[PDB]
């Protein structure tokens, strides 16, 4: 009892949904060709970092005032340091085969973003607001924009760099931001002021690395994609976009996108948007949250680490320790290395240099 | 008897059928017909009306927005610019029962432009601040937000305030609908971020205050939004516009949005700028736009079963009934039976 | 207002803060435009003979 499929007239096709709804829908078993598109979102900290609080809630999403010191040294206080904000999200763990010595692993291909809140920056009548003139007007939010996201299967890797390195920051014992002495366990140098290859870390938690501290390290970021600009002004206008067409691709040159490590999804963005001029003249700086569209499919990949080698770390038995002499890093010991592999017709110098300028 | 050879080869360009004013809705079509729309949107910045002689000559203004200077903020209906909308009735189109499919109207795309933006060269407005003695008076500029939407459904908004002390008006029939409007209850800090219970379909016109509500990314699948921003105290005001551009709203599939319900929902705000009065008060000014919709017929497959479809319909035309129970808890039914076939007597 | 539309018959009479091209009716006609409004922003212009339109 069906009609004939001649008759019937033609219809377009797309991609079959199966499931739409909450996270609970990740433990779903699918085939090797599904696609899964998740949807989230990230509110900002910026030092005030959390509505729940009773006392000091009233400015989520803002800053206590900023003003110089006046006397060296600067001591800043951790809400006066905006700071990155960063989510993982947990992927369903998916199969693996022995014999081939290869496995599933998911992989992030595209992204679709835009700030939302945007609309509520208008509000040029917030009661505290510092009008431009006599009976105008506050002065909207405006000036410093600094906005950045990334999306990768590790953690974020970045580097730190201080615009001056006499600044106290806080202490990490108060379980507060995480500023480069933290990782150093030294104070810092004029070294720090610029660039330092001592002094990196990567993405662990959120509202906890300050933004004018830590910025993405190029380098080692490669299985991230991550993304950013600044705009730095007393008053210059907060620009922005939105639209849900707008849509950035996450793939490599190699046509591959983020591998989620452990599979696991993370996740990390920054949007600071202007000043809030208040009338008494302070100042306080504002952000807004992003929306995230990941597009996600599953990738086979070979099975980069031995696994007997792997356990056989875990076992103090099978991977003897021993504190003697340092045979790695600055005052390593060995003095030489050679590896030899293959053979070649016998060479006329045992020295052999490769560099010209060792000549001289 | 024209004789071919002798006539020259003309180019072939679409056909055109009837041209008119929303009467033409009302025509039918073919299946491979397409349908083009002009209208216009008016801005609604607080006054939205100018059929009232009361206050109607601020039209497309603000009333001297200002900050108050004291905890807590009571700001006015016509201190809160509103999105502007509204909804074209698409008419009633053909099916094929046997195979259970069907069609329905997509946007494929929009040619879209303000109107109006030559009128901002007026410097010469009789209260109008001068920039200094016996010069020229400030220009409109300041503060932008352009947005525009075209959908099959009405678009899905998101909610997100720059302060929650902000108190804004009762929602009295006809007023602005708010944060707490929607859920009932007093704001809390959260709203500053982002609140997913916060969220709403924008109902109507001119009542959706734009500090307020955004468009929210997630749950509009069926609709296309695009939009931008620039917030100076006296940033120059840049706008272009030109009818040979034209925005495609096909996805990625290919496919438009669909005009659920025989009717496409648009959606547009632009704010221009300041206007700056000699008594130093500030207050902003929007402009039309312009919409150009084309449109085409698309085969659709029904996803829903018909039984489930048509008790729907009987559930809305007819009103429910507070009778005296038959459900489990104090059933007035005493006995149920059934029969399916003869049988012998027991 | 639909009611207030008019052709551009005469030159040096149609006032620019008055009148904008009506979008819906110049189908048979292209035009584009720009402005920028400030007290002192500057006036930025390019010029060549090599580009077309
Ligand atoms: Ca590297
Ligand atoms: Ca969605
Ligand atoms: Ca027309």
């Amino acid at each position: 009892c069906i009609p004939k499929p001649g008759c019937c007239p033609n219809v377009a096709s797309v991609p079959k949904l199966l499931v739409k709804g909450g996270v609970e829908v990740l433990s779903v078993v699918t085939g090797e060709d599904s696609i899964t598109q998740i949807e989230l979102y990230l509110n900002p900290r910026m030092g005030v970092n959390s509505p729940d609080l009773p006392t000091t809630s009233n400015w989520y999403t803002y800053t206590y005032d900023l003003q110089p010191k006046g006397s060296s040294p600067d001591q800043p206080i951790k809400e006066n340091l905006p700071a990155y904000s960063v989510a993982r999200v947990s992927l369903p763990m998916l199969n693996e085969d022995i014999t081939c010595d290869t496995l599933q692993m998911w992989e992030a291909i595209s992204v679709k973003t835009e700030v939302v809140g945007i609309s509520s920056l208008i509000n040029v009548h917030y009661w505290d607001m510092k009008r431009v003139h006599d009976y105008g007007a506050g002065i909207p939010v405006s000036g410093v924009n600094y906005h950045m996201f990334a999306i990768g299967g590790e953690p974020l890797d970045l580097q730190g760099l201080v615009l001056d390195y006499q600044t106290q920051y806080p202490k990490t014992t108060n379980g507060g931001p995480i500023t480069i002495e933290t990782v150093l366990g030294r104070k810092m140098t004029p070294k720090n002021q610029g660039l330092d290859p001592q002094a990196k870390a990567k993405l662990d938690k959120d509202g906890n690395y300050p933004i004018e501290v830590w910025c993405p390290d190029p380098s080692k970021n490669e299985n991230s994609r991550y993304y950013g600009s600044i705009q730095t002004g007393s008053q210059t206008p907060t620009v922005l976009q939105f639209s849900n067409t707008l849509t950035t691709v996450l793939l490599d040159e190699n046509g591959v996108g983020p591998l989620c490590k452990g599979d696991g999804l993370f996740i990390s963005c920054a949007d600071i948007v202007g000043f809030l001029f208040k009338t008494s003249g302070k100042m306080a700086l504002h952000g807004l949250p992003r929306y995230f569209n990941v597009t996600l499919r599953k990738r086979w990949v070979k099975n980069p680490y031995p696994v007997v080698n792997l356990i056989n770390s875990l076992f103090s038995n099978l991977m003897p320790k021993v504190s003697g002499q340092p045979m790695e890093g600055k005052d390593n010991q060995v003095e030489e290395v050679r590896i030899y592999e293959g053979s070649e017709q016998l060479p006329g110098d045992p020295d052999i240099v490769r560099f010209l300028d060792k000549f001289g």
